[PDB]
């Protein structure tokens, strides 16, 4: 336990909760493919600044608010953990390529509705903490 | 509830304000946030907290490995044990001064040290 010590436009966390946010609440009726991988890495690292436990979380908001079979809800959380550990986008980078790219499209979308729109900390006596400052 | 973006402008509105006249059970909710918002960011972020920590500050390279330290045992922080021992252990002038610096770097650098998903992403703006 160590001591106390002695004496334009970036993507900070701020933005990139604005763009996710942005981008999750639009209709993308018309993206090109390079709007669509932004918005593939988007995705993933907005899922990386969930901890672990809220995967579960992002998923079934993701399941409730696109009305998966237990089919597709069991693959959507599976794809929420391997993007949370992804390492080199190797994971992201296989999605892109292999996935039929219009359900990728509807799971990258959800996926920014589920990152903007859940908790980000489960416990609520922190939930309280913290919106306590106002 | 506490979605990631209103953690942000909650960090952001008490990083820009002054704390000049603030009591003790709004300084210990805001080590809260300040531990949770560390949480958000990746582990190889840290360091350039931890830089930004020292540089608005003035702080010599003799502590940078300390604040390091601090930043890092708030990012493995579970069931807010370190961040409670940090509280009662630390003075209170000391824990105001990193809990502000915190706020103002962890709103403000990047979160992303990746110039390519930088660049990628900003392409949305």
């Amino acid at each position: 336990l160590p001591p106390a010590p002695k004496y334009t436009e970036s993507l900070t966390l701020n933005r990139l909760c604005e763009i996710a946010q942005a981008w999750a609440s639009m209709t993308w009726e018309d993206i090109d493919d390079k709007q669509l991988r932004a918005l593939l890495t988007l995705s993933a690292v907005l899922v990386r600044k969930h901890s672990k436990s809220q995967l579960s979380a992002l998923c079934e908001n993701h399941v409730r608010r696109e009305a998966l079979a237990q089919d597709q809800a069991s693959i959507v959380l599976e794809v929420y953990q391997k993007l949370h550990s992804d390492k080199g986008g190797k994971f992201e980078a296989a999605l892109w390529q292999h996935w039929d790219r219009g359900s990728l499209t509807l799971f990258i979308h959800a996926a920014l509705r589920a990152g903007t729109t859940i908790p980000c900390e489960s416990s609520a006596i922190v939930v309280a903490s913290i919106m306590s400052l106002l």
